[PDB]
């Protein structure tokens, strides 16, 4: 459904696929962040393999070290989406 | 200096203490949360071996795989701080 603007990424294309619209179903299932976050990383430890860490909001930084290959950082509307597995 | 309220942890309490004035000496020195989360994800890979990550701000909800006694989440004011090694 809706658009989403990539600000850094390190992904094959249909991972970044799958990432973009597992985040808009999210959205649309729920208004909490903590909620969004949680159904994103779940998606993704389940079809994916773990570990993921997701984090959604309209306000935030980060800086964390991410593996080659498994890193997404994007927007949809206001809201911010960062998901990737550790380096 | 400020004081930190913490929401969810998993630390030595010296590792904690470390983390929330490792985040007000961040505050202090910077107001973008990008460079405020670089500044403590450094900080801690420095002084507490790598690999952590971090994520500051006003607004987010997350949800993370920790790996045991190295995370803690907590506020200070209205800024969030999120600072842990994967799981």
């Amino acid at each position: 459904d809706r658009k989403a603007v990539i600000k850094n990424a390190d992904m094959p294309e249909d991972l970044q696929q799958d990432a973009i619209d597992c985040a808009n179903q999210a959205l649309e299932k729920y208004n909490i962040e903590k909620d969004i976050a949680a159904f994103i990383k779940k998606e993704f430890d389940r079809k994916h393999n773990p570990t993921w860490h997701c984090v959604v909001g309209r306000n935030f930084g980060s800086y964390v070290t991410h593996e080659t290959h498994h890193f997404i950082y994007f927007y949809i509307g206001q809201v911010a989406v960062l998901l990737f597995k550790s380096g």
